[PDB]
């Protein structure tokens, strides 16, 4: 199966699978039940950003969200990447709506990366094309006309659907540690948009890291954020 | 076939297809024959630094070529790349040598692209990796064990062989402009190291930017640098 | 006296001075009579862009402005900056109103210079703070509590006053040529809101490159945007 | 007094103020008994690489040095560096010699600061210009005709001398924190010459960060780094 790593801003508290009892983000190491959490104030309707952090020395995986004039939350978890994902990865957005929904929105993704024997890549996208030839588009993530990435399926009048999954993985496989290596890093922001009619909107969005030719795993919908093919 | 913009560094005088007297760097626009030149003092053996640069509101695309201890050779072309180029484009590498031969060594290569409604794609090749997952390698292009790419045959002793050709293009296709778009740009360094037993090298090195399926036109070989079937 | 070059967007034409007969943008070096000019269709109240940009082998200088869902006004002049300009500057932002006036806000400012032989200096400003000691703030120009910079008064209730004038300059001095060097470059992007209660604000904003020491000439307010002390 | 953030490469094991018996690495915060230190493999007379890294939200300060076929040292430290730091700062690299001495050359150093709320700061020092009016040049630091800056004293024959000191800040203030952050990170590079007659080479070089109007305290020479008046 594949090999994920991945930060998740769960939206929706699936006690049955030990999330916590409130909205969440984790910090997600080859299994959808997070390594690590915190609380999350979410505020729906209103633009978030994300970032995430890592380098090979400090060893510590990081994340943190906020909105306008709101406290954040972050999350950190200790972790050494290279005993846990391959050399070479496909790094990438997912998101999930379930029997409840949300808009899965992203308005903006960047991401870094940097590997010390410096070599680097980097990309930033704040508005997403109609074709989008740099990225690869799973499952119903498209891409829309105000140069939205919609991780999840809407309607033409911005209405969410749920039972949907979605996934934009960057084009270009990233090469984030090899043997050589002195020091790798990378860094990763998105914002994103999520709407809901709902009173409890699900599933979620995550930023990930995986194997190179990563997929929409099979039964990995509503809760699974279109990551896991079970959760285990 | 193929459209090509590209910037050679052309080792070799092929006087027959309308070359100056001597070694030269080039703007090719669309064919061989550089749309503008200048002369190049060739220090053979000698680690070169190339820089290439244009935005769309200058519409003037220059590059220049030095040494350590060597003065410059600069060159530009007034041309818009979005009445040449189409919007999507794979960026890359091109070198051949012919009758006569050269080592066409790359030791770093460098990429930033922008694209203003801003987004971005840069990335930085310091030590090519043993298997460059990011990288198109065509026809003899391979990287060795010092982490050199090399575009052109050597032997293991470091020799050069003659009637060579390859090229390396980034994985991921780049999106250079579109219909919305205010301003783009793009910047390229690349060093380089070009070994020859023979008097006079052949037969040089190219950054070029092309339709994004480009390949090694057939016929391509020596003078042509393995980017276009013909001389015209 | 100060040696200036500026990008200028110019809201009021001051015909008497020779500027065109319409708010436009231009291209200043060492004086307010623009070397080159366009037209620009301003649209007082909405955030605008302006985009920046030299290197030293195109040796083009060239400017664009732009508002969402508005046409472009792009500027282009070609000079050698290394023969107007020292080899240290301050870099800058500028601005005045006059008999008439407007808000000159600035809401971004951003600046990269690089120095081939690569040396570098990036700045990015999103959100102005509070008291920014990287900024030597000079006449009227302050920071506010929205994190904005208003480089000519405002009062209380956002409405602007007349007969101001203020800059902002990079604390550190930029290194943007040297005798040794193979390629300069610099690019700069501000955001930028303009509002007034006039017909026809005045007197508009710059950025602007200067000799390091560079201040507030005597008697360059209104049309001179505190750079020139006089419109020869 | 200053207050004192740093890195340092100690090669001189001074044993009588806590230092491990051998040449460290180390970080220290607020003493220059490090808080944390890792052995390290010197290679007097060649040139090494030192990277240095931090976000707000891991709150672990981590430290790389290396040289080209040698294995690296690594240490890290978890601190929070708004609880040690101001929020306006001058970072900059120490260095001193003693009784015994050896070369504080450094050959680049660069630096990149980044504050969420993205504001950043980057700068990439590759030769040091022969009047460097963006750095603060403090007690024997110059720069010299190799376009090296040599942080302690040495002779025109490149022979170092003892009992010096030397400190190289960057001009401008680095904003590295603020009330309404959300994250803040920086990174840091530097390479160096470490040569010497000597068989103990003393007393090393550091990456450090400061309150903005830090100086050479009195005292602080040989095995104190040009960094505090005393070893508490
Ligand atoms: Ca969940
Ligand atoms: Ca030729
Ligand atoms: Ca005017
Ligand atoms: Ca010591
Ligand atoms: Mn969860
Ligand atoms: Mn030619
Ligand atoms: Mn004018
Ligand atoms: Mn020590």
């Amino acid at each position: 199966a594949d090999t994920i790593v991945a930060v998740e801003l769960d939206s929706y508290p699936n006690t049955d699978i030990g999330d916590p009892s409130y909205p969440h983000i984790g910090i997600d190491i080859k299994s959808v039940r997070s390594k690590s959490t915190a609380r999350w104030n979410m505020q729906t309707g209103k633009v978030g950003t994300a970032h995430i952090s890592y380098n090979s020395v400090a060893k510590r995986l990081s994340a943190v969200v906020s909105y306008t004039g709101s406290s954040s939350t972050t999350v950190s978890y200790d972790v050494d990447l290279n005993n846990v994902l391959p050399e070479w990865v496909r790094v990438g957005l997912s998101a999930t709506t379930g029997l409840y929904k949300e808009t899965n929105t992203i308005l903006s993704w960047s991401f870094t990366s940097k590997l010390k024997t410096a070599n680097s890549l980097h990309f930033s996208f704040n508005q997403f094309s109609q074709n989008p030839k740099d990225l690869i588009l799973q499952g119903d993530a498209t891409t829309d006309s105000d140069g939205n990435l919609q991780l999840t399926r809407v309607s033409s009048d911005g209405s969410p659907q749920g039972s949907s999954v979605g996934r934009a993985l960057f084009y270009a496989p990233v090469h984030i540690w090899e043997k050589s290596a002195v020091v790798a890093s990378f860094d990763a922001t998105f914002t994103f948009l999520i709407k809901s009619p709902d009173r409890d909107p699900a599933d979620g969005i995550t930023f990930f890291i995986a194997n190179t030719d990563t997929s929409i795993p099979s039964g990995s919908g509503g809760r699974l954020l279109g990551l896991f093919p079970d959760a285990n």
